[PDB]
Parts: C-alpha cells; structure tokens; sequence
C-alpha cells in the first residue's frame, strides 16, 4: 500500500503517493523542505519559490538529491523521480518540459533552468544515468534519411559576456561537464606553468 502526502508550497500544491515503508522517511525530508522552503508570495514574482507544481516537485528532488550520497533517501528519491517524470515528462525531454513551462506558464527563465539542473542531477545520482538513447524527432528523421545535418562552431565577436554563458553551462549542467571543465583546466594550467612567457600574459592567473 501508498499513504499519500502533499508537497505543498502555500496556493500551489502537489500530492504525492508514497508506499507506507518509507512514509515516515518522505515526511521527515517533506519537514525538512517546508523548514528550507520560503513563505508563499502573492504571484509568485519573487525568486527562491516556485510557481508551478513541476517546479515544486523539481525542487524537492533537488533536495532530496542533496542529501542523497552514493542510501537513506534513495528509494524515495527514486519513487518521487518517477512520479514527477510520469507526471510532468509525458514521455518527453526535460527541456521540452523548460520550455513548456515558460512559454505557456508563467515561469522565469531562471527558475527553469533550475528545474532542469534539479532534475538532471537527481537523475545521475539515483544511478539512472541517460544511456538509453533517446527517440527525438530531429535525429530519427536524420537515422531515416529525412534530415542532414551540419554543426557549426562560433567564434570572438558574439558577445562580451561569454564567461557568464560558461558559468551557466557548469552551473546548471555541473554533473555532465563537471569532468571536462575540470581536465580543461588543468590542461590550461599545465600549458601555462610549462611555457616560457604564458604567466607574462595571463597577469591575473587563470
């Protein structure tokens, strides 16, 4: 059997169908993510509190993937993935789930891209990494002939803030680019120790 609880967030709520084993496990994380949730807000314009119950649900995941190290709150981790994806992810991406929520709802482009980092992370630390290839339109219609397609790199010029677009690719991706940053780094590093003048230009390190 599944006692229900509702993870609630004051007007907006979602309800949720734990199995009676771990109820007490989900109510102490559920205490636990209204103690670190903030008070509900008058359309919800502010930050740090969702909107919609996806975000909501995504939230909690996140928490709950905080506490989750690789075995306490596994199994509920695992139980509330699948019921926010059976729920929210109608046998879709999660960016088309992003998308949907801002184009349609009233949902920030922020808020979003926690939702996605939430729920991506939650997914590689309940040991259900994506190595099941996906059914995505564009690249079956490329399998089926329908399609071809060519990938094109930019270069300077596009902007002058690209760093933020790195800091946002390691922020909300962290567990897919983690290791690459990283070994990027301390190639770069290695390179700059290892040339005669690099440390002459890079006066502020890097």
């Amino acid at each position: 059997s599944t006692r229900p609880l509702t993870l609630s967030h004051g007007s907006l709520e979602h309800v949720l169908l734990v199995p009676t084993a771990s109820f007490f496990i989900a109510s102490q994380l559920q205490e636990q993510f209204n103690k670190i949730l903030p008070e509900p807000t008058e359309g919800f314009a502010a930050d740090d509190e969702p909107t919609t119950p996806a975000e909501l649900v995504g939230k909690f995941l996140g928490y709950v993937s905080s506490l989750v190290e690789p075995g306490q709150f596994d199994q509920v981790l695992n139980l509330c993935l699948t019921e926010f994806e059976n729920c929210y992810l109608e046998g879709n991406d999660i960016h088309a789930l992003a998308a949907k929520l801002l184009q349609e709802n009233d949902t920030t482009l922020v808020k979003t891209k926690e939702l996605i980092k939430n729920y991506i992370t939650a997914r590689i630390m309940a040991k259900r990494p994506f190595d099941k290839k996906s059914n995505s339109a564009l690249f079956r219609a490329v399998g089926e002939g329908n399609a071809q397609l060519v990938a094109i790199f930019g270069g300077q010029g596009n902007t002058d803030d690209y760093f933020e677009e790195l800091r946002d690719l390691y922020q909300t991706y962290h567990v897919l680019v983690g290791d690459l940053i990283k070994f990027s780094a301390e190639t770069l590093s290695e390179l700059i120790r290892t040339t005669l003048d690099a440390e002459k230009v890079f006066t502020q390190g890097l």
